[PDB]
């Protein structure tokens, strides 16, 4: 309506129901839009985000639509704090979900989670859109157990320098290829590397990558050509897939289309 662009949601249409959790931008709540439609409401902590830049990018993100990507519905702007309104994912963050041993996952379920993420990422790749911070902590799980990729591209708007410099205390060292660690070379192939680490997180039931090492030790390990090794729950074929994401030479790493084909092959074989 009148004072709202297509990317803008009227916060007055929101009913707040429950708190879901917190992230690096702050608190996330479950609510309803216009009394009926489930939404997640990300309340963006003051000073945490480059907001004008994010809002311009929201216009682009509005048009990214794929069943395995957490949908952006709009933004509540020109208020303090701003809200990001997204698809509601009732089972919360993938990392926490993996760590709950009650689920007693079959490896077929783990492979399906990898396929869900790979489909989202193949779509993003087809749009030349980098995630830039792919990891289990940035995947969500809905009430049907479907995994979807969340917060794609959002690291570009984070004002905390501890997160954004490869040297920073909060940079995702453990999800980064050598060329990112060494000279900040981001590309489709840094997303591919991260995807490999994510498969490792899934098959490891949410263990931290390089769990015995500091970030500094991890960077040394990786730069010296060494890698994560096979999670107990990963078959030889599944391990081959994740390991292919970690070629020292970025151009030798697969595309998400190729990874998707390889995952489907293993699903048919296993
Ligand atoms: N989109 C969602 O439904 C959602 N988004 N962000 C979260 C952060 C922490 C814990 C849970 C959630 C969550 N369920």
């Amino acid at each position: 309506g009148l004072g709202y662009g297509s990317w803008e949601i009227d916060p007055k249409d929101l009913t707040f129901l429950k708190e879901l959790g917190t992230g690096q931008f702050g608190v996330v709540k479950y609510g309803k839009w216009r009394g009926q439609y489930d939404v997640a409401i990300k309340m963006i902590k003051e000073g945490s985000m480059s907001e004008d830049e994010f809002i311009e990018e929201a216009k682009v993100m509005m048009n990214l639509s794929h069943e395995k990507l957490v949908q952006l519905y709009g933004v509540c702007t020109k208020q303090r704090p701003i809200f990001i309104i997204t698809e509601y994912m009732a089972n919360g963050c993938l990392l926490n979900y993996l760590r709950e041993m009650r689920h007693r996952f079959q490896t077929q379920q783990l492979l399906e989670m990898c396929k869900d993420v790979c489909e989202a990422m193949e779509y993003l790749e087809s749009k030349q859109f980098l995630h830039r911070d792919l990891a289990a902590r940035n995947c969500l799980v809905n009430d049907q157990g479907v995994v979807k990729v969340s917060d794609f591209g959002l690291s570009r708007y984070v004002l905390d320098d501890e997160y954004t410099s490869s040297v920073g205390s909060k940079f995702p060292v453990r999800w980064s290829p050598p060329e990112v660690l060494m000279y900040s070379k981001f590309s489709s192939k840094s997303d591919i590397w991260a995807f490999g680490v994510l498969m490792w997180e899934i098959y490891s039931l949410g263990k931290m990558p390089y769990e015995r090492f500091t970030n500094s030790e991890t960077a040394e390990h990786i730069a010296q050509g060494l890698r994560l090794y096979r999670p107990h729950l990963a078959s030889e074929k599944v391990y081959t897939i994740m390991y292919s994401c970690w070629h020292e030479k970025a151009d030798e790493r697969p595309t998400f289309k190729i990874l998707l084909s390889n995952i489907l092959d293993v699903m048919d074989e296993e």
